[PDB]
């Protein structure tokens, strides 16, 4: 199947399958049930912003959400990508939406990839950055219910012509190029992921969140992934 | 059929067509026969460096080669990309061999290209950078007799074991995401790209030269692209 | 005297010494008589937008002022800075007001400073972007009325506390490192300036303009600059 | 007196104030008895590379020290620098001789900092890269017997005409521009520096070391600090 090393904003709290009982940021390596979460105060119909940051000298894996005048949640775990990852992969984000639905929103999406060599000067580096996405986005590949150039925005799950987010939606987007995460001659390795999103929903429970991941290069929204899935895992194992 | 912008280090003089009877570097817009040219006295077995700019604002495309310790051969010629390439296409590095040969080997090469929307603060970018190139390099496309893994180099044309280049050989090599070179809401659109090359021959005439190109996404070798022609145009028209 | 280059907006006609019949924005070459000017349709109460860039390959100094949803003025000059500046300068805003005024609101501004040396790979950069002000911002070089931290802007000229721009008002603002803008051994020279600014005048007929300038190292407001001298020149020569 | 946070490249192992009997890479907060070290194998005569990097969010300074066709040395400490150092700081480069020498030679040197605020899309950045230095680098605060120009190198400390170190000597090179190393409103702060030295010595024993520090704006050599100092502190407490 497909290996995934995620971030996810879960919105809905799916206690069966090891959620927290409030909104929270987790770690997913290769799995739904996160290896490390924190609680997250998730606002609303408000612009937050996420930065994800890893580094190969000391391993560690990290992500912070925040919104303006607000609290940022944060959560570490610390894994060596290279027992985890293939050294090629896609980068991607992902939305899904179930009984409950909201809109997973993506206003801005950066990325920065480093390979600094032991041979003195032998930097490989991949950086792309979208602040406005085009109706014809050739560098996007786009998977499920995933448009762009609504608004400029990335729209990951479906709403209405009226704006109003609709369930059982999953969409996804990741680059267009594959990225050259890890190397064995690499002294130092590490990537720095950014985006805006706008979570809105008219429901008491939104549903059911975004997700950072990085997956291999041909991976594909997994059957019945709707939901509490994120669309990046096949099951709740 | 393809559409090029290209800029060509043309080492063998095809009167022909129009070269003038020395290695120069040249602005070809959709022809072999350049537009605009520049004397270049190419350094057998040196390493070389061009740099290739442009921007929307002043629409002027221009290019420089050095070598270290020597004059550096310069060419502008005012063109408004928008009229002459579509809103995406791919960059990439072409070269080739003929009768005569040399080795056209890339050391490096880097490319920036940045969209300032009309909308502050709407700027979108794409910048990679090789210092080394890997034998799988997955994010490049490799067409003709392009190799990469070499010495951790890009050979863009059919060299032997013992290094010995050889004649009749073409290749090129395309980065894998497609560019969004220009758009209509662009207040200022811009690239910039940089490689260091290493030509040698071991005969009286190197041949046939090197170029950073631009074209069409679905971009391939024309037929009969050896030689003179660098893999670029399918005739010499 | 000091040595200025600068792209000026000037929003105040003074036909006396040379100034449009209507807001503009120009090139000065060491001269508050502009050596080239465009037509500017300044918005009064709007974030404006402006890019300055420059490169010592093709010698051509360009400017582009935008507001969203409305056309752009663009402005360029070819001059070789070599000749007319010295090769380590400081750089710049600069805004004044005289009888009428407006407010000369800086929301951002971040400059990228390159010198590509003859030596392959000897790239020698810098790099600064500021999205918002401090009160104590300890890089930046305060002189006349200039002040930040209100609203983290960086205010060039004097507003009351109810918002209301003063007349004859002088203020500047410079990098507190010098940058070294070119040099002899240089393949390629080149710098891009950005800055986003809110001019508003509650007299309908604002003065007089806000400009980026490049100077000498120790430059400091010209006695008597306020006006339509911008703060740059001692005299309307 | 002065703040200063550092890694040093210790060449000689001072027993008396805790070096541990062999070349180490260590962190220094406000002493010179590192807080944490790490076995370096020094290759004399050989170009190396230093690479130092910090984040706010996991609170985490390291260092990885390596030598082509060799492995790298790495040392990490946990620090939370908002309670060490002063918001605006210098950075710089150090160096010493005593008893014994090595020639401190800095071939190039680049630093980023970033501070990314809570507001969405706030962010303020510093960027500088000298790949090569000049006779007269105006951007350099050089103190002690730090001078620049020799092979476009910057050595730290003095050698002679024909190349030889000298004892007893020390100088460092701080940037001119005061850095905003941190703020309370800064969701994610960090710094990232890189250099690569030449570390050569007639005797088999080299002596002392090159060191990258943060410090307070207007550090300068304390009295006596040649030698087992590194030109950063007053005294070995
Ligand atoms: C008990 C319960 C009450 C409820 O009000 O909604 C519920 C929604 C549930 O889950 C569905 O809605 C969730 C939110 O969209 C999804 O995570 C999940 O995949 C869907 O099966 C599961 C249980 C309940
Ligand atoms: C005049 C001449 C002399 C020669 O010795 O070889 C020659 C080879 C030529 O062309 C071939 O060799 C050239 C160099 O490889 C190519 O540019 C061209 O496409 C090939 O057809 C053209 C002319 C000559
Ligand atoms: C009295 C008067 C009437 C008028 O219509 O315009 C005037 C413009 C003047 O100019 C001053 O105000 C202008 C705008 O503030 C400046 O450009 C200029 O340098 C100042 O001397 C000064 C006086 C007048
Ligand atoms: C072997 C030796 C003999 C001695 O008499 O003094 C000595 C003094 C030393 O120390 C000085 O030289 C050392 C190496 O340069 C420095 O680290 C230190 O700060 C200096 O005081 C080191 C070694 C000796
Ligand atoms: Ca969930
Ligand atoms: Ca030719
Ligand atoms: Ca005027
Ligand atoms: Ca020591
Ligand atoms: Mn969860
Ligand atoms: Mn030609
Ligand atoms: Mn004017
Ligand atoms: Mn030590």
């Amino acid at each position: 199947a497909d290996t995934i090393v995620a971030v996810e904003l879960d919105t809905y709290p799916n206690t069966d399958i090891g959620d927290p009982s409030y909104p929270h940021i987790g770690i997913d390596i290769k799995s739904v049930r996160s290896k490390k979460t924190a609680k997250w105060n998730m606002q609303n119909g408000k612009v937050g912003t996420a930065h994800i940051i890893y580094n190969s000298v000391d391993k560690r894996l990290s992500a912070v959400v925040s919104y303006p005048n607000a609290d940022s949640a944060t959560v570490s775990y610390d894994v060596d990508l290279d027992n985890v990852l293939p050294e090629w992969v896609r980068v991607g984000l992902s939305a899904s939406t179930g009984l409950y639905k909201e809109t997973n929103t993506i206003l801005s999406w950066s990325f920065t990839s480093k390979l600094k060599s032991n041979s003195t000067h032998e930097t490989n580096a991949l950086h792309f950055m979208f602040n406005q996405f085009s109706k014809d986005q050739k560098d996007l590949i786009l998977q499920g219910d995933a448009t762009t150039g609504t608004d400029g925005n990335l729209e990951l799950t479906r709403v209405s012509s009226n704006g109003s987010p609709q369930g059982s939606s999953v969409g996804r987007a990741l680059f267009y190029a594959p990225v050259h995460i890890w190397e064995s001659s690499a002294v130092v390795a590490s990537f720095e992921a950014t985006f805006t999103f706008l979570i809105k929903s008219p429901d008491s429970h939104p549903a059911d969140g975004i997700a950072f991941f990085i997956s291999n290069i041909d991976s594909s929204i997994p059957s019945g992934s709707t939901g509490r899935l994120l669309g990046l895992f096949p099951d709740a194992n």
